[PDB]
């Protein structure tokens, strides 16, 4: 297992740096095993974004499990626990980061590690915290969805670490942005 | 002229690299030594400035061709405005990528802020009635900017990838960019 998570962590890495277009080789000749043994161990290229999707949704997940609390709370509570603990995540980890975004807007991941990802996180249980249009866009335009929250949470992380002295306050307005994002509702006439 | 070749070949130099992109490609790639560059432009910052002036003005142009002034709400304004973004960037990818960084970079001086507000007043106008406070002050305008921007570009991404929704990400995005950064009732 030690030479697969040796090539999960290249192919975060090839993949951060080069997207879903990363070759298998230079994954496997950074992990230090030729591409066969790679392919040996993720029968494709597919195979493997969705098994690299989840190991890094897990990696996240296990950063919050310290500080996980219950559902009975507020949801912009619960919210800003996870964007927080995305936040530090991906200023730790910024491969990691960039990895899985690249995955994420892939439109490449299978029902079943999308099935997957939501049980890592209870918290997907939206109960109309979202607008029409947010719960409108987890039907029809996930992807698009994701790749907005982590546009605003890439843009968090930058300011933070370029100026870490008002990183709270970088976090605290992405946040907000995101919230009202996710929850701000019509206003008509 | 020489100064545009120079010029377009910094925006392609700061789409691919930033501001960290060296003067000596820039020169390279618009067929001159790096002293021409200099001579043009006397400085990094100089360079920078100017870049970011000369791409906003392109932008504008493109933006004040479609706006028809009979509009006023704001966020049917702002709508069209960020439609006409979309567009640009779409069509100008170099352009979009290098401005997003070179609004970003710490190194835009107000003069130059100041410029580039007035290629464009009505939407100077437009930002200070709608957009929330603290993205339009001095110490998080360019967060603000920052968010926009990459709202903007992921739209562009999407519909790009997958034009036959273009429209349908736009839409999106602009609800997503205003909910988030717009003042409310």
């Amino acid at each position: 297992e030690d030479k697969k998570q040796a090539l999960l962590e290249a192919a975060t890495q090839a993949i951060a740096q080069s997207g879903i277009a990363a070759s298998t080789a230079v994954i496997a000749r950074n992990a230090g095993v030729a591409e066969g043994t790679l392919f040996r161990y993720f029968a494709t290229k597919d195979e493997l974004i969705n098994t690299l999707f989840l190991h890094l949704k897990q990696d996240l997940s296990q950063s919050m499990i310290m500080e996980l609390d219950r559902s009975i709370t507020d949801a912009k509570m619960m919210t800003r626990f996870i964007w927080n603990s995305y936040i530090s995540w991906g200023l730790n980890h910024p491969a990691r980061h960039r990895a899985i975004r690249q995955l994420a807007v892939s439109e490449k991941l299978t029902k079943e590690t999308e099935q997957r990802a939501d049980d890592m996180f209870p918290e997907l249980r939206d109960l109309s915290h979202r607008s029409v249009l947010m719960v409108f866009m987890s039907d029809e335009y996930r992807a698009f969805g994701d790749g907005l929250f982590l546009a605003l949470a890439e843009t968090t992380m930058d300011f933070a670490a370029r100026d870490p002295a008002r990183a709270g306050e970088y976090i605290a307005l992405g946040f907000e942005a995101m919230w009202r994002a996710l929850t701000r509702e019509e206003q008509a006439a």
